[PDB]
């Protein structure tokens, strides 16, 4: 319409992911949808070469503490034996074609871009790199990330920042300013919750536009189908990733509703399908290499969604291979081993700031406690398996091997092999949803479920 393109860059460990729900409300508000772009990039390296100062100097979070502990040795001789200002010229060039494809196909002059986290530190260089670059920008978002520095000269820019104790608060509380930018606070809600928002859309939009939206609902679209454009990449590092899709429909108890899948596909990375809205879909992938069979599992699509990224576990950080001793068990033929995923913080420690604790079921036990999700963890993914292979469910003793991953927790829960699994979330901000699917073994088969990031 009379709407210009918005670009989206993500933080450490992130994706395209936590612009999904955005880009559906922008559309729901008039704009085509192919107009909200984003930009993916390698978030290890990045980090090592480009920001090792965030990354031992707070700026940042934690990672730098879990680095030497994750990546192998050599390896991350590797990563630092690259140029600096290679890396910096190749990755700022990459975003150039992404934004000047946007402005061709929508005859625009000028784009709007935000950032979340460590993707507000790689924006604030881009657009000071160049008068060129510059000259192409509308207005600059930068969302829950940098402070302490000035605004680019003559660039428009909104800075949102969000509760200081979310994470390690150690430094600035809740007085973090960008100078030269409007600068406002949302204190009740936490790192990842902050960038997913519905809240945090309408501030968004109407600093873009002048005015605000009708609504900040995800609006379901009239028609009986709808169009999904996703990808499977490795986690943190981004690059895409090969392997078999087959997608069946299925009834409320998981079981599937055809004989042959309705859609069968080679995938390398980005795939593109039509599917019927407001229906339930397993998705089972085979990745290339791996005789594991994964089945990702969600809500049902309600409007078209053009941002759905799909996880996979890749070296130089293979997370999924924590999991191995207990996936070579005789034992895992008989349970299951799930990870569950959520873009707004899982939190199952009391505090009145945020005002509220999530309760996350499996086969009726509470899986959020004080003791697995603390708020200092954020917990975006949590896994759920018998650790130690022993047929005990010693929930009290943590999963200390996870203990160093970043925004990652577990909890050790028998889940028998057999039927069905029930799993519940009551959300801290209200209302709840729920999911029942077969039980697949551990031995053979590997398990996702996506919560939805916002229930009305
Ligand atoms: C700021 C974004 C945080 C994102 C947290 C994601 C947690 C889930 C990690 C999944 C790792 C790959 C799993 C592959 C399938 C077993
Ligand atoms: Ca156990």
């Amino acid at each position: 319409e009379d709407f210009r393109p918005v670009v989206f860059v993500h933080g450490l460990a992130g994706s395209a992911g936590q612009f999904e729900s955005q880009g559906m409300r922008f559309a729901a508000n008039g704009y085509p949808a192919e107009y909200v772009k984003t930009f993916e990039y390698d978030t290890i390296s990045w980090a090592l070469v480009v920001e090792t100062d965030m990354l031992f100097s707070g700026l940042g979070s934690e990672f730098g503490l879990n680095i030497s502990q994750i990546i192998d040795p050599e390896t991350l001789d590797k990563i630092l034996s690259k140029s600096r200002e290679r890396l910096i010229d190749e990755t700022f060039s990459r975003l150039d074609r992404v934004i000047d494809e946007a402005l061709a196909e929508s005859g625009a002059d000028k784009v709007d871009l935000v950032g979340h986290a460590m993707g507000t530190f790689f924006l604030v260089r881009y657009v000071n790199s160049s008068p060129e670059r510059a000259a192409k920008v509308a207005h600059l978002i930068l969302l829950d990330g940098v402070w302490g520095v000035d605004a680019p000269e003559g660039i428009p820019t909104l800075a949102v920042f969000g509760n200081p104790k979310a994470l390690p608060a150690l430094g600035l509380p809740e007085e973090k300013v960008v100078y030269n930018a409007t600068n406002v606070y949302f204190n009740n809600m936490t790192h990842v919750q902050l960038c997913t928002s519905p809240e945090t859309f309408a501030v968004m939009f109407e600093f873009i536009n002048g005015y605000k939206p009708a609504t900040t609902d995800i609006v379901p679209q009239d028609g009986d189908y709808v169009k999904v454009k996703g990808k499977f990449l490795a986690f943190a590092t981004n690059g895409d990733v090969s392997g078999w899709l087959s997608i069946y429909p299925i009834d409320e108890n998981g079981k599937r509703l055809t004989r042959l899948p309705v859609k069968f596909m080679r995938v390398k990375g980005d795939f593109e399908v039509r599917l019927r809205k407001g229906q339930l879909y397993e998705f089972q992938f085979r990745k290339d290499f791996s005789p594991i069979i994964y089945h990702y599992y969600r809500a049902p699509f309600v409007r078209d969604d053009l941002w759905a990224r799909f996880l996979v576990s890749k070296p130089p950080l293979d997370v999924e291979l924590l999991i191995l001793p207990e996936r070579l068990s005789p034992a895992a033929k008989e349970t299951s081993g799930l990870l569950l995923i959520r873009y707004k913080e899982m939190i199952g420690e009391y505090d009145e700031e945020i005002g509220g604790v999530d309760e996350v079921y499996v086969n009726g036990v509470n899986v959020c406690t004080e003791r697995i999700c603390p708020i200092e963890r954020a917990v975006n993914g949590l896994w759920v398996f018998d650790r130690g292979a022993d047929g005990k469910s010693d929930l009290d003793r943590e999963v200390v091997r996870y203990s160093i991953m970043p925004f990652m927790s577990a909890a050790d829960l028998v889940v028998p092999a057999e039927g069905t699994i029930s799993i519940a979330v009551k959300s801290r901000t209200g209302g709840e949803e729920s999911f029942t699917i077969p039980a697949w073994s551990a031995d053979r088969h590997s398990i996702i479920v996506q919560f939805s990031d916002y229930i009305v």
